[PDB]
């Protein structure tokens, strides 16, 4: 209930069908602004900010409770329950893909379908598992973030966007810089520690994994891994575009996949 204001919950559009948009690391809900109008004619759309977003009062960030993604799940479920929404489709980017997976296990009847964008169950490499990162690489990210956040963010923004799209780089950089540096590092650490591989099979909801041609945080092989192990019906949809944030950088292309995924559930 109090979360509705704290996490800046917005509900827009019209319809039978409820769709939740949950943003990823380094953005707030405004990252959905370019795809949103492709949805609001036929869908009731719920948007909110993760507690770590810069647009949320930093005094509300609990460094203890949110050192596990379960707490982010608690927030999402609390919002949906407050809104008295019994069933929805869920679209999650980055960390929100993990949140969505976990939420669908916690409350199977609540989530009719999952759309996962820039999605991975584990970033650290394991035997025969290519997550894209070794421990030492992960630690260097943390060190970089701690020592010089502005420089790390300046470097990270173009890499994450990937494609040559100035407005997307500018918009991602703005929200990344809007985060408080210590909160940004904390969430980064929390996500890198997370390993959802062992619970993928517990997901029952049908799922669409969105894959782009190149993702700096997600190897091309992860989508196939997710399709293989997610416990429901999973389809991989392919965007002929480059980057980690297609909702920012290629909203038209992504819109068509979203409208395709959200037509039936
Ligand atoms: C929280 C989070 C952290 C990392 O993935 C961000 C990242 C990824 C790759 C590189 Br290089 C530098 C930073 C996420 O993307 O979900």
């Amino acid at each position: 209930a109090k979360l509705l204001q704290i996490l800046n919950v917005r509900v827009v559009g019209s319809g039978e069908r409820v769709v939740v948009l949950s943003h990823g690391f380094g953005t707030d809900q405004s990252a959905w602004s370019r795809v949103l109008p492709y949805l609001t004619r036929d869908h009731r759309v719920v948007l909110y900010d993760l507690v770590c977003a810069g647009s949320v009062n930093p005094d509300h960030f609990d460094f203890r409770r949110y050192d596990n993604l379960d707490a982010y799940v608690d927030d999402l479920l609390a919002i949906l329950d407050a809104l008295r929404i019994p069933r929805c489709a869920f679209v999650g980017h980055s960390v929100s893909a993990m949140i969505g997976i976990l939420a669908s296990i916690r409350r199977p009847d609540l989530f009719a379908k999952l759309v996962l964008i820039g999605a991975s169950p584990r970033f650290l490499n394991d035997s025969d598992y290519h997550g894209g990162f070794e421990l030492e690489e992960i630690q260097q990210v943390f060190d970089a973030m701690g020592a010089n956040y502005s420089a790390w963010a300046t470097g990270y923004a173009p890499l994450a966007v990937g494609a040559d799209v100035p407005a997307a780089v500018q918009e991602f950089s703005r929200t990344l810089f809007n985060m408080r540096p210590d909160i940004s590092l904390h969430v980064c650490q929390t996500v890198f520690k997370t390993d959802l591989r062992g619970v993928l099979g517990m997901v029952r909801a049908p799922c669409v994994v969105v894959q782009t041609t190149r993702d700096v945080s997600v190897p091309a092989s992860v989508a196939a891994y997710l399709k293989a192990h997610l416990g429901g019906r999973t389809t991989v949809e392919f965007l002929q575009t480059e980057g980690h944030l297609p909702h920012l950088s290629a909203p038209s292309l992504l819109a068509q996949v979203l409208r395709r995924a959200l037509a039936r559930y």
